[PDB]
């Protein structure tokens, strides 16, 4: 009856999203919103993964934590998470948490609220992370291998290793060792050339969590903290085990690598929304199986007009959200949120542009986000003269120009934010 | 504009929505013409549910007889949003006046005022509040929506004189000889197919009708003279309740009667400056939104990029380099390499094999066109394989492509 | 988890429920009032969603107007997207011979092509009519366990009764060996005579079994293209169909209790019903927060009592009173009102079943009776206390229930505009 | 009809109830139960619906959680993409305004609707615009009459009808001219040109801050500041009758005014189809009133009972039962205020009180009787009106849980 264990999991599961994230290291893109309010894939927000994961995977009970600049994200779940009929036992709770002076105190703060949940188990989930995983599978691994805590893990790079914990797993995937964020990561006792890394990703046993925030709200030598705090002292009683992301990722080509990507840095949010432009993007979003839903909003078809000299547009691996207008012009491995205005005789090249932003004509746009709403000059240039844009805008050390409403007004450009 | 307020208040909005559309062909053999689609997202009825949602009515009665089911379901899925508790509501009446006479039991229960009643499939921006208005403000029993028309088409429409005062003082339901108006010879004054009525008074003439004598139970072809000759119908303007955003230019209102107006209504929307405006925030149109993908233009198979010139491209869609020109494609059409669209209306889901070419054309829902076919350039292959129209517009259908060989599954 | 995920639940919907007589004259019996704010498709509906069973295709026929208007407001609450759905899904009524009815399996034939497109691996067929509470989730387990391609859910009935239903003979391995549709006489349990083993209208599909199944059937000029009187005999023949004993899926709060199932085939069925839940222990538990039944939820007020006329109580024994309802002192016993009831001065009110609206005039008594929605009692009217004349002016049922309704009291004289 | 389509309603919620002590412990005022299945923010909300004003801001900052959820859960219905909607927007009442004047710009209002989201009351808000505009004002505060001897918890003002004086809850409240038993009150609900709020907040915020005590002085003072009598708007179905409004300030008015719901003739109709007041409506089965222990029959005298309430036996008078409560046998209830999931066990005499959500009674207690007794374990009124919470009970050794 895995069938039974399977559905019988997930109703008695309620999952927990950390959204309080303040996504330091995406610079701007984060001053005025949580990191997982921030835009994706043309028409997404990040926090909308882990919720359509719940959805999908049977737990229809979530308790989204917020911290950190948290209007725009309330609007979007108020706006696109609001359909559920909570006497039939399901509901997107907004709790709120205050900074206090880790991730495990935002839960501990919470902790009424949800032991009236009455759940069995508790899922904690990071909000600002995208993937695709089907949780019932990690619930019955959880129960199968008996465990009080299960740690989600795969392999990444052992150069990338240092942002993450580094676990070191049993013949039956129990926690071994566990260091969090190590400045010199251990390596895979298999493979030098990867870590072990945690993905922040846990399935619990509720009681046990219970007695386990409440003890560590009384311990003064914590710092309240999932991974640096109660992850190494659920291993050092030997209660932890590993869950490896592949036995629940979901993905249409099963010989392809598992995807996961934390979005840290201005480059890799580039370079996560760009693959999705390209001819066979590695995050699969035309999966009716696993469907990510999010606010839809009622927009135009994409619309595309010649220019003002009745020239045609060209288009090369792009994509082009709903309510756009494009003049002709010069679309290449670009994505292009909604409401996107471009006008005549422009050319964008490897280009992220968030929804509302309105391009002047001539303009040339090339290796760079544009954050909401901002409104292009006439005939200006960015991503060609790398000093000229490190003086206006941001300039990441890989060359990646961040644009924003504030730096285009303090340089003298009028703009309806 | 008290008046205004507390009248849509006191009304409901009966939507007729049986209609057959046979003028259309294939088009409709499968679905009710206010199920068309329009718009690459949207179908015919959203217009005039729209129009009773930005007037202020927010109590709807579709009646609906033929190709039901996706017309059932297109308003389970995006116009099943109220709570009827505060008044508001899209009731579904399965079953022109017999099919509001059956249902009187229910719309009695309405408590309605004034009935407004409209056709379901036609395409226009109108605010019902200010015919309300007007119809008050004429004391009249029945008010009908009126709007000047080529006198050489007018034989498909009632056709009406008016008096010093808009009143009615004659009218004739598709009349083969249409009367000119006196006004003006080159056009005939004809009646929209939208009418105000006084509640009380028009169940009582449903009633009459009901149960005497030889009648067609039709609005315009009994209801309307009977009330003409009583004295007790008056007109009214289309542009004094039209919603146009340039107010300069003429009044938009389509029947979409024709494959060829179809295909002519659709193509305006991807044009540089289209006469129905669809992205006025102050009068939207909504419809069943999907969460579709962002519409994906990805390289060919040589590498090369892909062209696009007043086009409109819905969500779902995939396009591979190839030629958009004048076309309008709906949601998931899927576009492979080498091929040249022109002036061509692709609905849901079509797939378009590879070095295609399809010129003055409408591709109905989930066609696959095999690799290499050719529409568009001969007249006479044309109208072989699939229906060609008088002016030379193409219909292609699941079935057609069926029976020349190449499956659809 | 992944096996309600993989099914898709179809409701007969059509049911005309003639028995019921003049309640069902305007609407169908899905669409029936029970327990002060419910009809009885909602049971059916519920137990599909706590199930686990989020894709639903409601079949209707007879009388559907309240029916899908009563889908339109209380279960329209589904983002597709997220396959999930209740879909409606009309069938006409259509006739193999000049007499002769086609039945409840032609009416999904005729939906055939919409219904392949969901693309599920499992169909669940259910009786929209009947009340009951079951976890159709345990059902489809019992269904690929024992590698069956059809499972029919059943449960012991009282011999008496069971000529309403389908009969059946099974297996110690659970295969059903025998099976008659409405017998006469029907065949008793081999380990007791008294009752005899029905089928519950509950059908658990392979789905290309099913549709393979339909199409012979569409086609063949000998079937009524019902599923009881042709498809189920024929699987049976073949050897496919195997038995789901009810209790294994049922769910109770007492596991002690006797499995809750009613069919509300006849009017004193249907009040019996009713009543129970104003009962001290309802056979049925609506106070299940783990099982809950929803339905379209109006925002009515709390129930008012007030002082009658003369500034005296009410007195209340045993009863259930909905929201919108204002009560004038009054006596009410044992007996169910529904939403929106008004019940004046003087009133006595003993057995009785009141379907929303009803308006009962000062100084009335009505005993063991179900007055239709919308009913306006005039002033002084008693019912229940004289048989004969209970007969006359309305409809009397053999054990001596009454039925009234505004068409009834209108050819007596008495006014019913609101 | 184009007014209220070019306005957005913000709803103060962030009351603290002070003056209603326990009541308001764990709960914004907003949030607080009425009426058997609503809560205060509900009448607010329900009267921009039915004034045709759909696009709504509830601006929350004190003890929110309850109020955010039942939101969410009962008021979470619209479709953006057609203009309407009700934003959480957490944050003096005009500095919770301001904080978040870059959303609500982004509304692109017209007109701005200020609203407290604490008080009980059915006012249609389109005449309120309307008369907004044909008097040319740039501020439009609702007024009403209100007795001399509680007016100095108002704003008071007074009229040539453009405003002239104005003073923020004065402890010598100015009559008005022709009847000195009564003083013009502001209701604390404004109609604002949106442009001309948008730049007095941004003055105000550099000002070294609530709307009655700066705000409205300073609009006043200008000139451009007028009044609006709430008969114009009120929605009543008896003409003849007084404008109902409460703002449920102490714990005896609270009871009070849920009180009035279970009269013969209500000052408040909450029967009236025309204006109706939603609220989140879970599928709570029908109220059930079942015999007692020695199997006797119930009475009931002038009492609301709501769903999935369970009464046995019992005597109840004049009360408002809220939902899922418990009653058992042998129970007197009289003048009583029973909020959600309160369990009464048996031989309980209730009186004159307002039992808090999930208490649990024990068997045998007695309340309303003796007041020196009724003081020494909960709180009483200067009136006499006790107030019972869980913590009460469970100090005095009765457990709760549950
Ligand atoms: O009786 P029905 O078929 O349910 O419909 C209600 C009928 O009763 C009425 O109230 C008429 O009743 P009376 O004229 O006898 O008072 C109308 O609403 C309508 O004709």
């Amino acid at each position: 009856d895995h069938l039974m264990l399977a559905r019988q999991l997930p109703l008695k599961s309620v999952a927990l999203i950390l959204a309080g994230g303040r996504g330091t290291r995406l610079k701007d893109l984060t001053n005025k919103r949580a990191k997982p309010a921030v835009h994706f894939g043309g028409k997404f927000r990040i926090i909308d993964f882990a919720l359509s994961n719940c959805i999908n995977s049977g737990i229809r009970r979530m308790g989204v934590i917020t911290q950190y600049q948290s209007h725009t994200l309330v609007q979007h779940i108020q706006r696109g998470w609001s359909f559920f009929n909570e006497e039939m036992n399901e509901f997107v709770d907004l709790l709120p948490a205050q900074q206090r002076m880790g991730t495990a105190d935002a839960v501990t703060q919470n902790l009424d609220i949800i032991r009236r949940y009455k759940a069995e188990y508790v899922v904690i989930l990071a909000g600002d992370h995208i993937y695709k995983q089907d949780y019932s599978r990690m619930l019955i691994d959880h129960v199968e291998k008996g465990a009080r805590c299960t740690v989600a893990c795969m392999p990444v790079p052992i150069e990338e290793a240092s942002a993450f914990g580094v676990m070191a797993v049993d013949e039956n995937d129990k926690i071994i060792e566990f260091v969090e964020k190590p400045a010199n990561p251990p390596s895979m006792p298999n493979d030098p050339s990867k870590s072990l890394a945690s993905m922040g990703i846990y399935v619990f046993d509720a009681d046990y969590l219970y007695e386990l925030l409440e003890e560590d709200d009384r311990d003064e030598n914590s710092s309240h903290d999932f991974g640096k705090d109660l992850i190494p002292k659920i291993t050092e009683a030997g209660l932890a085990y590993a869950h490896p992301f592949p036995l629940s990722c979901v993905q249409s080509d099963p010989d392809a690598e598992p995807y996961w990507r934390d979005v840290g840095t201005l480059e890799a949010y580039w370079k996560a929304n760009l693959d999705l432009a390209s001819v066979v993007p590695e995050l699969d979003m035309y999966d009716r199986n696993w469907p990510i839903r999010t606010y839809n909003e009622s927009l135009p078809p994409a619309k595309f007009v010649q220019d003002r000299s009745g020239s045609h547009g060209m288009t090369l691996n792009s994509l082009v959200s709903g309510g756009c207008v494009i003049s002709g012009s010069v679309v290449v491995q670009s994505v292009l949120f909604s409401r996107v205005r471009v006008n005549s005789f422009c050319n964008i090249d490897s280009a992220v542009l968030l929804p509302e932003v309105w391009v002047g004509r001539s303009c040339r746009l090339r290796r760079c986000v544009i954050d909401r709403a901002c409104v292009i000059p006439e005939g200006m240039v960015i991503g060609e003269n790398a000093e000229e844009d490190a003086r206006r805008f941001y300039r990441s050390e890989e060359g990646i120009v961040l644009v924003t409403r504030e730096m285009l007004r303090k340089l003298g450009h009028k703009q309806e934010r």
